[PDB]
């Protein structure tokens, strides 16, 4: 009934280059992430990974898979099923569907076999297809503002219960059986090997592993820039995953001069695929981030960078001006270098085995 | 929560010709069988069947499946683990094992989710290796005067609970792992698909599959036989299994002249393999049946006809007084042929497809 540690893995692929873009993993993936912290859970949230990215996150993962401690491996995103094996479908991959650009499941089955982890939860929620190990696959996405998809809508409200894990995965099976949607077809399928009352909700009794999570989502402390103009720009940081942050930027200082100004970032490195068309938005929620503008302050102009993980060099970006006094017909901009580091998750490369 | 009809097959190889003999299975079929009974199940328990036997055995099981019903299907024997696939080993199989001897759990396993069936209940004892599935998968046969296993040990005890089959597997599961020889090992795997609160004690409200079974279960009458010389013998008979008959002979009249006779049962049709060697026991275990001396009567010679379903032609054999008194020095004997038709599972031949 005790764990010697407890870490997970949440996987999210909501942007896909070649397949059809899905908008449930977003919340699912923040909501799921809050709760297992709420469990005591050393949790890294990543969104929108490629083949290589989602191949070195699970064996990092497996790694951490030491004696008696806890694993928690949620997928949410695009499913394959070729000859009774199943695979994770990364961003990158290309249509139709190949095994060599994909994650076969038995694999990572296999694998976590190999373990002497006192509970392992591999949690799939798949779209368009002893180690004591429970093995979740839920095969629905067809999902207030923000879109839940079906799995994580009762697996959320059962999931802070102390009842053993199994337990609660038969009761999620049988709620998405009294739902209209899961009803008529058998979503959740469960695999247990779990031999003790072993839960999710379960205390720990080696907590050098905790300080390694802190530094892994260290966000950068907020700036001040001060222009030869006069006008003092503020720039601030929200994390939303372990891959992804929200910038932003107010002016803190307007002489009565200025009738208009507004600092916008730009100039971020090439490897974070950012285009400047959804950057420096009125509303976080344009870009969009989970994070809702109350939690973040008004006036500002938002920036998400949702790929992290690609940050092999320290984060250098552009900020520029935009000032224009209606007295004087034409607009000028002035520009500075700001670096902020490796943040969150782009502290340890993602590269490479 | 109702079930349209309530059907089980039960399977148990004890007695292998190429492979280490298995003492657990005999309990584990009988007890399970009458505990189903009790559920209002339609069972049909076999032992000791070889590799067209067993295929002809599921297929007729998988032909009752239809919308709605119950169905259960526990086989308790040697098993056989290649590329994942895993194996139900008849009698007859070969050392060393080869799959096309075989049944795969996989194939099994891949026509049942093409049924309709409300629930479907797949149970394996192997040793040394929406359809509503609820697959349970155990892998421990190191097992009063007689042995029950590791799984069914504790399965009985729970098997009649009004609770969801899923949480009593769960339990069993737990159970085991209480258990000093099933905590060390992982030997119980379940696996489900489960959507509804469905358990194997849940009423049924299409009546005319009750009266099939009650023709596949249909045991011969005591019958007399007056001899020549006076001596009349009683033929009674018991069930033990669906295929599985124990014959007795007892002595009803003797006239004073005769100081020494007993009945013995002899010439049985050659496709049962039944050695003179074992037949005609002082008491019923030493044959061995699960029937013990106390439910059949005593002063009787018994003769346990353990493989029925290769009954091709009406059950013929002959019976032989051996009379001897101390006056004559010679023993006679006189004796006559009986037809006891096609009793138990005999009266469907097991042939073919
Ligand atoms: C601490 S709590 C925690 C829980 C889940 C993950 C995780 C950390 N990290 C950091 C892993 C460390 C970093 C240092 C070397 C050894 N590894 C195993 C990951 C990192 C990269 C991809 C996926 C993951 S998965
Ligand atoms: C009635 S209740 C019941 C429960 C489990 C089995 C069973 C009957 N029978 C009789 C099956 C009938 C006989 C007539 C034709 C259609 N079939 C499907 C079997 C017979 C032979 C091998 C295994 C089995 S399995």
């Amino acid at each position: 009934m005790l764990a010697k540690d407890k870490v997970a893995l949440l996987i999210g692929n909501m942007n896909y280059r070649e397949h059809p873009k899905l908008k449930a993993p977003l919340v699912d993936v923040y909501e799921l992430t809050n709760l297992l912290r709420q469990l005591d859970f050393k949790v890294v949230s990543l969104l929108d990974l490629t083949e290589y990215e989602m191949r070195n996150a699970v064996d990092e993962f497996l790694l951490l898979l030491d004696k008696g401690v806890y694993g928690l491996l949620y997928y949410a995103g695009h499913g394959y099923e070729n000859f009774g094996n199943s695979f994770m479908v990364p961003v990158d991959a290309p249509n139709p569907y190949r095994s060599e650009n994909c994650l076969c499941v038995q694999n990572i089955l296999k694998l976590m076999q190999e373990k002497e982890t006192g509970l392992n939860v591999f949690l799939l929620d798949m779209c368009r297809k002893t180690a004591n190990i429970v093995f979740g696959y839920a095969t629905c996405q067809g999902a207030s503002g923000l879109a839940n998809g079906i799995f994580m809508k009762f697996l959320k409200d059962r999931l802070l219960e102390d009842k053993k894990i199994t337990v609660l995965l038969d009761e999620v099976a049988e709620d998405m059986g009294k739902c209209h949607l899961t009803k008529g077809k058998q979503a959740l399928e469960i695999r247990s090997s779990l031999s003790e009352k072993r839960a999710l909700t379960d205390p720990i009794q080696s907590l050098v592993r905790n300080l390694q999570w802190a530094k892994a989502h260290e966000l950068p402390e907020s700036m001040c820039l001060k222009f030869d103009c006069g006008v003092q720009i503020q720039l601030g940081f929200a994390a939303e995953f372990s891959n992804v942050m929200i910038i932003y930027t107010s002016i803190v200082y307007k002489p009565p001069e200025i009738i208009m100004c507004d600092a916008y970032v730009t100039d971020f490195p090439l490897d974070l695929d950012i285009d400047p068309k959804d950057a420096n938005k009125g509303t976080p929620e344009e870009t969009g981030s989970y994070l809702v503008s109350k939690d973040l302050p008004k006036h500002c102009l938002y920036t998400r960078l949702s790929s992290l993980q690609k940050l092999k060099e320290h984060l250098v970006f552009t900020v520029c001006l935009s000032y224009q006094y209606s007295g004087l017909e034409d607009t000028v901009e002035d520009k500075q270098e700001v670096n902020v580091g490796k943040p969150l998750i782009a502290k340890l490369d993602m590269h490479r085995h």
